[PDB]
């Protein structure tokens, strides 16, 4: 695998290692908010963080992840559009080199400085790599950062990445309560897409918070100091790890909330 965010191995070169980035149900996309249709069948969320289990913090070269133990249903994402019972397995964040910048979901074109990936996997498949070759096998909880007051239960994560500066380091990251990442209101817009790297399998039910969440810009910037290279390879500075909105095609986009 050699793709990347770079000019030469970015998302514009991708379909040609994997044909299925000019596909049918491709993420992310432009949330149109006034043609998104209120849904009034769906369910609110259920957001069951209490239990989780957070393990280790993996630099893996496009963005850092935050690992949970998923052998067991301790953290999971039910109801919304969901059927079934889907386990958190790590969480990650896109972010930009400027706050103008980074997401890759949009709200009406505009672009939020970062967004958080929670991603969950349907356990009627077994396993994470059963799930993803299925068309409801995964369940991703976005949410948008935007730069403004710090927020609390980042810090953690922040005060971390020094240690894991450049592709392939890790370091423990037991005890961290992932609820602190979250925003006051669950309401959501959902709409059934893909992985946004490559492989861009098409199995996930995209669910999309309308709150962002507030970061400082002193947090933001610590991302922006990663690392997309390993060490003792030149210094090439992990941002804009995040693909730009494709074709909405034959979806609609469902709102929680009138
Ligand atoms: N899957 S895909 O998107 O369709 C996709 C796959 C491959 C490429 C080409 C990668 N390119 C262009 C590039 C991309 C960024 C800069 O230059 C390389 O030059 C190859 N080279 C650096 C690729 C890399 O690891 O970044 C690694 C091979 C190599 C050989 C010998 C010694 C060391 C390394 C582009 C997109
Ligand atoms: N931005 S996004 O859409 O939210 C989003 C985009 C990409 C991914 C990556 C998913 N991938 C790659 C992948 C695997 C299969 C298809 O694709 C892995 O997790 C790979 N992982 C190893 C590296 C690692 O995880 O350390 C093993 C996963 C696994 C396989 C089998 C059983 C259990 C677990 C997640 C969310
Ligand atoms: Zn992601």
């Amino acid at each position: 695998h050699h793709w990347g965010y770079g000019k030469h191995n970015g998302p514009e070169h991708w379909h040609k290692d994997f044909p299925i980035a000019k596909g049918e149900r491709q993420s992310p996309v432009d949330i149109d908010t006034h043609t998104a249709k209120y849904d009034p069948s769906l369910k609110p969320l259920s957001v069951s963080y209490d239990q989780a289990t957070s393990l280790r913090i993996l630099n893996n070269g496009h963005a850092f992840n935050v690992e949970f133990d998923d052998s067991q249903d301790k953290a999971v994402l039910k109801g919304g559009p969901l059927d079934g019972t889907y386990r958190l397995i790590q969480f990650h964040f896109h972010w930009g080199s400027l706050d103008g910048q980074g997401s890759e979901h949009t709200v009406d074109k505009k672009k939020y400085a970062a967004e958080l990936h929670l991603v969950h996997w349907n356990t009627k498949y077994g396993d994470f790599g059963k799930a993803v070759q299925q068309p409801d096998g995964l369940a991703v909880l976005g949410i948008f950062l935007k730069v403004g007051s710090a927020k609390p239960g980042l810090q953690k994560v922040v005060d971390v990445l020094d240690s894991i500066k450049t592709k392939g380091k890790s370091a423990d990251f037991t005890n961290f309560d992932p609820r602190g990442l979250l925003p006051e209101s669950l309401d959501y817009w959902t709409y059934p897409g893909s992985l946004t790297t490559p492989p861009l399998l098409e199995c996930v039910t995209w669910i999309v918070l309308k709150e962002p969440i507030s970061v400082s810009s002193e947090q933001v910037l610590k991302f922006r100091k990663l690392n997309f290279n390993g060490e003792g390879e030149p210094e090439e500075l992990m941002v804009d790890n995040w693909r730009p909105a494709q074709p909405l095609k034959n979806r609609q986009i469902k709102a929680s909330f009138k």
